């Protein structure tokens, strides 16, 4: 019942967590540079199909994700969106693509993934290139808030449930640092978070890219930890 944490999930196993009717997060763990990290994605019911947001950070984790979805939900994943180019978002796209899932990302994300040597979603999402842009994609809205954790980061809103999936632009409340900032724009990040706050004032659940969901306070907390990391 509690939201599952990094030491509770062996690398290679995937958990699902019911967020709202027709909305789950997925949680998996992965090793990177000799440390183990949890990470989140989203699953949104789309009639008798499912929309997936982000991989489970790796090929075997993503295969395990598909198996867990089949076990717990039993509807086919037909489309996936990756919310930026890092491996916790796109690692596993090749698995998805071999399992019949149509994979999508912005053109920015696709370029960055290619240049990084990461797996590359098949389809480009136009209409998201300027901050404040929004497009519909099945049962969600995709929103580009501006550069933050990465220049390409997208956020996802589930209007039926008022669920805001911030991805790696949003940190959990326990965070003390701004995470992996190698590709971040620390100066623009608080402005991008303000755009999220202004666009989604009715959000009831906010899900970070890593760690525990909460409410709207995750947004201000994120701005705070980013400003303090820069400063
Ligand atoms: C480039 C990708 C694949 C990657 C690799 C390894 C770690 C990360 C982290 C991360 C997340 C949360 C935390 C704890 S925190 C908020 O308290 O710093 C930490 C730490 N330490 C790292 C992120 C991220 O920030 O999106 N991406 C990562
Ligand atoms: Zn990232
Ligand atoms: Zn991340």
């Amino acid at each position: 019942g509690e939201y599952p944490t990094v030491n509770e999930i062996p690398v290679g196993e995937v958990r699902l967590y019911q967020i709202a009717d027709g909305v789950w997060s997925h949680i998996a763990t992965q090793s990177f540079d000799g440390a183990v990290y949890p990470s989140n994605g989203l699953i949104v019911r789309d009639g008798d199909e499912l929309l997936l947001i982000d991989t489970a950070w790796g090929a075997k984790n993503t295969a395990a994700l598909l198996a867990e979805i089949e076990k717990q939900i039993g509807l086919p994943v037909t489309r996936a969106v990756s919310t930026h180019f890092h491996d916790d978002r796109v690692g596993g796209v090749d698995v998805l693509r071999a399992a019949g899932v149509a994979t999508y990302a912005s053109p920015s994300t696709r370029r960055l993934a290619e240049a990084e040597g990461n797996e590359i979603p098949t389809h480009s999402l136009e209409g998201l290139s300027s901050s404040g842009d929004a497009v519909r994609f099945g049962p969600v809205e995709l929103f580009y808030p501006g550069a933050a954790h990465s220049t390409d980061n997208l956020v996802v809103y589930v209007p039926s449930a008022n669920v805001l999936y911030g991805g790696c632009a949003v940190h959990e409340l326990s965070s003390t640092s701004a995470g992996n900032v190698a590709d971040a724009d620390l100066a623009e990040w608080p402005t991008s978070v303000e755009r999220i706050q202004k666009h989604y004032p009715e959000a009831e659940v906010v899900i970070p890219g890593h760690g525990l969901p909460g409410g709207l306070d995750l947004l201000q907390h994120t701005a705070n930890v980013v400003k303090a990391h820069k400063n």
